[PDB]
């Protein structure tokens, strides 16, 4: 199916469109050809820089009644110097705002990590470590229960959180709202097998991002694997008559999660959304995910020090 129920009673579509690293110039006319071939999913996040240019996009299909806006699913992200209590409202509203919405589908805590409040993304002091906040898990949670009841989110989850993080929040006193989602890195070489066993166990839809490996990673070195152009990945399109995309996306469509490419190119939005004709063999699943490697396109160690890093653990 193309939608997977969420415990808030809603239905989440199965493959979205991400944007992070969409230029501000190319990603309004991006989510108008995706949401042309049928994406109903977007992943945005203030941190992206991109939200306004995102959010002119979906007014104009909505204008244009290209779709109606109960049949499109916004998700959006608190970032990490957001995370104390008196500011947690305000940074959705912004978001909001600049998506020119007025509800999100799904708002998440992007990172388990609080930093310092500030213009600044990534507050620094004199070594490059960056300043936490004081605030916890917690009490962040209780704010975007908050968004709920205040009606400018329908779902609230989490994102980069580990297993005793997600335990965390489940076992956390007088919760009102469990996590609806949780949104982590997931592709053949980080599999993540526990984590979503878990999160799954516990009634918990979990995201993949990176699906493709973010090829586009600022941070990408010559010497790093690179999903799109492993043999063996491609040999399981070939027999399939598929592009390697198009293997990597479907490949967590069957675990059942959800999946969120990010392409700026006309002709891979619509390449990448044509995957719901074909299916994975179980051998072609196990296949794929014995190619685990543990390895992440995204761990910031500049925030390795930080308490509420998520990825000191084996998961
Ligand atoms: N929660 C968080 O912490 C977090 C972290 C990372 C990512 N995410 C979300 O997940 C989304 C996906 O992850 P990502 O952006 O890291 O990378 P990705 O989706 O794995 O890969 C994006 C890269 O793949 C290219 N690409 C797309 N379709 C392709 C195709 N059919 N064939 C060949 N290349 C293709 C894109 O190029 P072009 O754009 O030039 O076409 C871009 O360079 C993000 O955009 C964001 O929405 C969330
Ligand atoms: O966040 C995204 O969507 C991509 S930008 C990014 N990558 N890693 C970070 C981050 C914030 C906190 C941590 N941390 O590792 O504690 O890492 O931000």
């Amino acid at each position: 199916a193309s939608r997977i129920l969420l415990n808030n009673g809603a239905k989440m579509p199965i493959l979205g469109l991400g944007t992070w690293k969409s230029p501000p110039g190319q990603v309004t006319e991006a989510v108008k050809v995706a949401i042309d071939v049928g994406y109903r999913h977007i992943d945005c996040a203030h941190v992206y820089q991109n939200e306004n240019e995102v959010g002119v996009a979906i007014q104009e299909k909505l204008r244009e009644q290209v779709v109606k806006r109960e049949e499109l699913f916004i998700v959006s992200k608190l970032w990490c110097t957001y995370h104390e209590k008196g500011l947690v409202k305000g940074a959705c509203q912004k978001t909001l705002s600049d998506l020119k919405l007025d509800y999100l589908d799904l708002y998440l805590i992007h990172w388990p990590t609080g930093f310092k409040p500030g213009k600044e993304f990534f507050p620094l002091d004199e070594s490059g470590n960056v300043v936490p906040s004081d605030t916890n898990i917690l009490d962040t949670w209780a704010a975007m229960e908050e968004l709920v009841d205040e009606g400018l989110v329908k779902a609230i989850g989490i994102s980069n959180f580990n297993h005793l993080q997600v335990e965390m929040i489940l076992n956390k006193p007088g919760l009102k709202y469990k996590p609806a989602v949780n949104q982590i890195e997931c592709h053949p070489y980080l599999t993540q097998e526990k984590l979503i066993q878990y999160c799954q166990s516990k009634g918990i839809v979990v995201t993949a991002y990176s699906p493709l490996g973010s090829p586009d990673r600022p941070w990408a070195k010559p010497e790093d694997p690179s999903l799109l152009e492993d043999p063996r990945i491609k040999a399981i399109a070939a027999k399939h008559n598929k592009t390697t995309a198009q293997v990597l996306i479907r490949f967590p469509m069957q675990r059942n999660l959800v999946v969120i490419p990010k392409s700026v190119t006309p002709e891979r939005i619509a390449e990448n959304f044509k995957v719901f004709d074909f299916e994975l063999s179980s051998q072609d699943m196990t296949t794929l995910l014995s190619y685990n490697r543990n390895w992440r396109v995204c761990a910031l160690l500049s925030c390795t020090s930080h308490k509420d890093y998520p990825f000191h653990e084996e998961f």
